């Protein structure tokens, strides 16, 4: 069969990944990363697909933007740089309004979701892993009556059968733990410009 | 005398500014706008220098990043970038760390400011208009007894003798309303790329 | 109000001082100011493509870069031609050549120009051509160009110069209108220096002795 | 291991599906993977740039770029060098210069190359050189070209290839270790074809033929 090109870029349970020697990273990282997973200009291209598909599906209206902090902001802000790249630059315009949230379900932050009503939503989210908080999500913003949401998902692990599936997915990685474009452990890594698999010793470094 | 470079790019009060006519914009907002106060290139170059700046005052030690949200988020995300950039492929590293807040004062969202207590913290904030914000921000977070904090703000107005002073201003503008870069007018206008000064057709189209 | 003569920078432009911004560290103290940033010159680059592509698109072109000074400006251009292409339901077909040119005057003081480098040029017939230049000064330069590339009978010819200083040849597609100024930095030179400096700047007494021929 | 390789591409390497990614759409139907995408090549040269400035920053460097394929590997990676030379506490001063090579058999089936256009290359005495270049393949050409600048005796030669090809020349700087297959794209052309294409990516036999001479 063809490729089902919803679930994005295939990263198989045996890809190796790129060697950190071979590319630039924080410094302060050094000897705390075992692998690049997905490398920053990889991330950036597949995003330019992605906002090219968006503004195909939904830039027939205004897009209210609601950015999943902290891990979605760099998705987030490359995502909307890459449509705002199409609004001054072709013929199709999208006019975008933003808003940032914290999970906790609480929703934390924001502006006042009544504001929602009747809009077209595109929540913005950094890796979808069980789905559950994609998923309760959806059921709290729904409950304002938007006239549509979609969901951006930079990352997408292969799990269950009761995952989440994104409208916009970049990667669909195997189910490990990843950092890096934002993505933390601990708060450290979000600096961190390849999506990466930390060490033992990373791990044991930065451990609360 | 020479100049005080602290005060950053001084645009002055007969600057005529860039006719939107020559660069890009979002098209939606054709008809809307008066001119290009800074463009998102001189934005940019600007931001270079600044983050070089940073490193060198305060690169010795971790930076904890705050965003003052929503305005300050494409400052915030450009500055990192920068700062990221040294980190990667200088000599010079920092470790940094990023959190969000919005202002009400009551600050909104964040992490519990506790784990500021020893730490560097670098405020990225928008625009500086009357300084009562910043002012009011700088007396919340010294209560949780940060090592130093520091102040960065896109833009400062020359206004009144009571003004605020980052430590880090991008540039001195005219005492006027602007947008553009993430700052708006009605949550409108943080999609353009540029820092603009809205038309009075504008004005009514987006009014509230 | 003409639009054609690009972003004008005038007589008293105080430019922007070189202490705000970056710059190649080893060309501190021989640049006087910086004319024209780096990245406004990306930001009216993007508009250009933007134009070139409105009167171009869903054609083929070929690309013909001015060197060595018209190399970043035609790099930086293309790029944005490309991202176009992909991200619009408009697009150029593009092809590239270099050329470098040489003026000279015969025996009877006429002047000349040697186009050195490039593809045979008869490969120009029925094709459209974009020329891509650093700046106009008195456009002499430009003038032989344009009829050096006539003769091969390429269907339309347009020129794209970053800069044109004001003195007379127009190009077709301008990007910034300047003072009659010796200017150096993206890819510009003086005597070979100065091309990797990143913002369009004006050099100062002593870089203009320390790099003199 | 020997990182001197650059970045391993394998042999079973299956690439990435064009349909997940943008690309021109004028070549659409004539591609059948990307090989190499656009920001991984710009990732790597971030890595080349900061090795290179390892080994001959706070000195004078003359790039030469290898023409026509060579232009985009040359301008990113310049672009990087400055990048590190404003931001940092190390510099290359740099000068470019730019060659096209023509290849033939002399009249006794000697491999001959000419060297078009450039400065006068005696400029090089003494000099330190950086030859940046878009695809090492048999070696031959590279192998040519350095003794061709060595007899006008600079003081270092380095050679730069975005890609090498497993089969030979060993380039200084090496962006990626390629499978021994034609590619095209990042200024990498099939008879002046694809030069626009942003990836690095692998023919069809659609294209083959389209774009045949
Ligand atoms: N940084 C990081 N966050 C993750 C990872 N996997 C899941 N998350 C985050 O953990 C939360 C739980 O994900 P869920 O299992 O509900 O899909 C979500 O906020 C998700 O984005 C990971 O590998 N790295
Ligand atoms: N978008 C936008 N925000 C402004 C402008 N001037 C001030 N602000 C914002 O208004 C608030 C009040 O500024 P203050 O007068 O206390 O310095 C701050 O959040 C400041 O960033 C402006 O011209 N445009
Ligand atoms: N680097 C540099 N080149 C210039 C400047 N003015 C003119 N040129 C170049 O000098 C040559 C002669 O220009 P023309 O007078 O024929 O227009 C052309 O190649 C033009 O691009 C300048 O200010 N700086
Ligand atoms: N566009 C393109 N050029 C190639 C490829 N392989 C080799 N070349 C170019 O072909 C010429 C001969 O390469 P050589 O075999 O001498 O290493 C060189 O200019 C080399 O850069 C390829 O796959 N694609
Ligand atoms: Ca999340
Ligand atoms: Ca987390
Ligand atoms: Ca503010
Ligand atoms: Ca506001
Ligand atoms: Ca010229
Ligand atoms: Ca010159
Ligand atoms: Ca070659
Ligand atoms: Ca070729």
């Amino acid at each position: 069969e063809a490729p089902d090109y919803g679930r994005g870029v295939v990263i198989m349970d045996d890809w190796p990944g790129y060697d950190l020697n071979l590319f630039t990273y924080p410094q302060h990282y050094y000897g705390d990363l075992e692998y690049v997973l997905i490398p920053h200009g990889i991330i950036v291209d597949r995003i330019e697909r992605l906002a090219k598909d968006i503004m195909k599906d939904i830039g027939y209206s205004d897009i209210m933007v609601l950015c999943v902090l902290k891990g979605g902001y760099k998705f987030c802000a490359d995502l909307v740089e890459h449509l705002k790249n199409i609004s001054r630059n072709s013929d199709r315009f999208v006019s975008m309004k933003v808003d940032f949230i914290r999970l906790k379900m609480q929703i934390i932050g924001g502006d006042d979701l009544s504001t929602l009503a009747g809009k077209n939503v595109l929540i913005v989210e950094d890796v979808v892993g069980t789905g559950r908080t994609m998923k309760a999500l959806l059921s709290n913003i729904e409950k304002y009556k938007p006239n549509m949401i979609k969901v951006a998902s930079l990352l997408v692990k292969r799990t269950r059968s009761d995952g989440f599936r994104p409208d916009y997915a970049g990667f669909e990685i195997p189910n490990l733990f990843v950092v890096g474009y934002a993505l933390d452990y601990n708060e450290y890594f979000r600096d961190l410009n390849h999506i990466c698999v930390i060490n033992e010793h990373g791990k044991e470094k930065y451990r609360v």
